[PDB]
């Protein structure tokens, strides 16, 4: 069943690297409560961020970006996001028992307008999920300026050029959220990290479980970082394949988003939508369904061309 | 801003000989480590793996060894800690009884749950409590740090209250009994288990809850969907496929613990009838410190508490050292 529904990296984790992990782990470590953010892991996360302002104290980690989101809504009066966004901001907020406010994105995906100010946390996944489009930093400042806390979920950073992390130089009410689930093929290992003001990390760490990231998991994070180029070349393909089938879709007469993620969003009505879903299913093909369209993830060349073929015998 | 009074985050400074966190003395079988990576599926690390793995659950049932427990009575968590953590988000009020698992209180504050602490009797018994439905009452049996064992009727009393009981059996492996069977009659109960202790897997955070089908159904909705890594489950899994190797280490832990006790008593020491992978030794402050002061002098770490000290069972040579060090006091 050709799977393209969760923005999962088409590439398995390099076998070479799995070995290095295995060959670099100390059996004697598995018995003890290993430090959550490894001193080493943070050092690698920094050299990967490549900055000159953030330090050790500006970083922490979570059991997958999620746990980060999950624990942040726990430390703010109200969570504010803007559908259509990450499907889990709503679910988690409700589960954690946080007060949230959902303000629909404009007719043009732009960030709406609402109260928002200190005491608030506003989740802005840029590249957004699931349109994949990118909020212009002019926009994130608007909200930063409100004094409210901005949680930039740069979960798709690797697929898109820049990341507004540098905003940390002049805004302390911001925290960048990243993950290894995407570009690094570690979605099953649950490793995510956060970048924010020292005052933040110091608080964040106090509310999160002490040991939220397995020994073995940071190792993968760490080995993964020591071979970033291997991944940056899969990514290079992911994107090059993505900004292909987009051109391939527009030709077929589809209306898509200018996504900069490891996926493409295809706009289309509920009726005909439910139709090609029943058609894709008879073709063992799966994609992410939503309101206002479908989000198809980027897979292997053959999978990718599959979509373009089965999506033309339709429209 | 939003500044908090809660205790700061730190990382235990581990001495040359650490006996402060109830960690299994022995490393994870090197052989099993291999078995783990041998099953490890390269192209699996790239997908969102089911947290409660189908076979892990099954392995867990096999471990609990019953007839009434089914796949709908079992779930997992990012360590028994994560279970405690998310559980508190579920109930209006969390209830525990010092001396107890110190993280209850701590977690209580991180999450913002409402809680009430009711000291145990001088004989370590659950006191009277205005508890009832809407409340979750955490009772780690065998107890931490005393390690003493609560009685059946002691737990069922609270159970009949209608109040939801969290029976934290993090230390079951070091004690014969477990009151999981209570799930036959009562639903307002959940047993918390863990691979951190007797399975030398604390570094891989892998815990599980056995509770009534209606409860799990709820828990899965609250907890993070993917809270246990594919590799972490793998570890827990093979671990179960080789429980023998472990149970034999546990046999050692206990045989070593019961020894240590008998010896500590002769010393004149007043200890607890600890049924966990440790021993609790009551001491009177202005001499309890003189013990620690010394131990710190000799690069030794034990867990200091209100009324005394909790010492973890380590390797034989270590257990041999504590006895000696305590004699001279
Ligand atoms: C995929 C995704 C996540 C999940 O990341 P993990 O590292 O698997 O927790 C979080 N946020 C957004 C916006 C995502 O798209
Ligand atoms: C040690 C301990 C825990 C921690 O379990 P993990 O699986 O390591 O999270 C939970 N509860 C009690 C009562 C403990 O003593």
């Amino acid at each position: 069943k050709t799977y393209l529904a969760l923005n999962e990296n088409p590439f398995p984790f390099p076998e070479d690297l799995v070995d290095e992990v295995f060959r670099r782990l100390n059996s004697d470590a598995l018995r003890i409560y290993y430090d959550s953010p490894d001193e080493e892991l943070i050092e690698k996360i920094l050299s990967y961020l490549d900055t000159d302002f953030l330090s050790k104290n500006n970083v922490s980690v979570g059991n997958g970006a999620d746990e980060i989101i999950y624990v942040m809504m726990l430390m703010f009066d109200r969570s504010v996001f803007f559908p259509p966004t990450y499907s889990c901001y709503r679910i988690f907020a409700k589960a954690v028992g946080a007060k949230f406010l959902e303000v629909p994105l404009t007719k043009d995906l732009r960030i709406p307008e609402v109260n928002v100010g200190e005491g608030d946390v506003v989740f802005i996944p840029n590249p957004n999920n699931p349109t994949g489009h990118v909020f212009e930093r002019e926009e994130i400042e608007r909200i930063l300026k409100t004094g409210a806390f901005v949680a930039l979920d740069e979960a798709y950073y690797e697929f898109h050029g820049e990341s507004y992390v540098d905003f940390l130089k002049k805004y302390e009410n911001l925290a960048v959220i990243r993950t290894f689930s995407k570009a690094f093929s570690l979605a099953a290992q649950r490793v995510g990290y956060v970048v924010a003001s020292e005052k933040f990390i110091d608080a964040y760490n106090r509310v999160r479980l002490p040991f939220n990231v397995s020994y073995v998991s940071q190792m993968f994070a760490k080995v993964a970082l020591d071979h970033r180029e291997i991944f940056e070349e899969r990514t290079k393909f992911i994107v090059e394949e993505r900004e292909r089938m987009k051109s391939a879709l527009r030709e077929m007469g589809y209306r898509i988003t200018d996504s900069r993620g490891n996926f493409v969003f295809v706009f289309m009505e509920k009726e005909e939508k439910e139709r090609l879903l029943e058609h894709l299913r008879t073709k063992n093909v799966a994609v992410r369904s939503f309101r206002e369209g479908v989000r198809i993830t980027i897979g292997k060349r053959e999978e990718n061309d599959m979509i373009l073929r089965e999506l033309e015998v339709f429209k």
